């Protein structure tokens, strides 16, 4: 479905945007306005898309803190259910995760496997790093976790509402016991710790790589090129769309768009583009 890719992925696929863009269709009275109306339809689609992406970038500084809060919670639950050598390792991780200190993600990398070994000393032996440390996880849970964390090699990254759908699968398992890892409530919290540790790494790179900034730029570049084709047609044929000043005003709004644009700007633009579309329908 349209725009559903944006709700599922905080960082969406540029190719997916291009593919949805080419599914758009318009139904005009006079077929000489079919292509101009399609360019408006595509400009409107990109305007609403960028509007969502800008809101994702507003929410981006809150992704890692939300992941840290969940990991801190599961660490506190493991602390309740733990001997003092497990509590000792947790005591070295929980303060860093809580405050977000610079080296917290690496202390999780080293500390969580040690907690796993101390709990199951006899049966204990990145996406694959996280999954290979899961204990007491069903085949369906492991497969869902992998598909969430697979970035398609930089191309995307899942939204936080999309993670919660998988988070609840960690809990709703209170029906069977693993002979090698019998402490079910320990397994749930430790698996969540490995899961959220991989989440943090995935988001931290998307932030460092400026994934959202780049896709907003390429979207804006295509928006202006698509919109220019419409105003080129308008200036050439001068049709009666209700007001020449409104068209020139709408063109000014697009020209004023910058990569640092606000969602207020784009929502305003969508409303005016919607009028040009209705006027092209006559």
């Amino acid at each position: 479905h349209l725009f559903n890719h944006l709700f599922r992925y905080h960082y969406p696929s540029w190719d997916q945007i291009l593919q949805e863009l080419d599914t758009l269709s318009v139904a005009t009275l006079n077929p000489d306005c079919h292509v101009p109306a399609l360019n408006v339809e595509k400009t409107l689609y990109l305007a609403k898309t960028i509007q969502i992406l800008v809101q994702h970038r507003q929410s981006e500084p809150y992704l890692v803190p939300a992941a840290r809060a969940n990991l801190a919670y599961s660490l506190q639950q493991l602390y309740k259910l733990g001997n003092d050598k497990i509590r000792g390792v947790i005591n070295g991780m929980l303060p860093l995760v809580d405050a977000g200190c610079i080296g917290f993600e690496r202390e999780l990398i080293k500390g969580l496997p040690r907690v796993l070994t101390l709990q199951y000393p006899h049966t204990a032996p990145c996406t694959e790093w996280c999954l290979s440390h899961f204990v007491g996880a069903s085949g369906r849970l492991r497969s869902e976790v992998r598909d969430i964390l697979t970035t398609h090699n930089g191309t995307c990254a899942p939204s936080f509402e999309w993670m919660a759908s998988v988070v609840k699968k960690f809990f709703l398992v209170e029906t069977v016991i693993y002979e090698d890892f019998q402490d079910t409530d320990f397994n749930v919290q430790l698996n969540l710790c490995f899961f959220w540790t991989a989440v943090v790494q995935m988001y931290q790179r998307c932030i460092y790589e400026q994934k959202l900034v780049h896709i907003i730029s390429t979207s804006l570049t295509l928006l202006k090129s698509t919109a220019r084709s419409f105003f080129a047609w308008y200036d050439l044929y001068r049709p009666n769309l209700g007001s020449a000043a409104l068209v020139k005003y709408t063109e000014h709004l697009i020209r004023a768009l910058t990569p640092d644009c606000s969602d207020v700007e784009l929502g305003e633009l969508c409303s005016h583009l919607h009028h040009c579309k209705h006027a092209l329908f006559s």
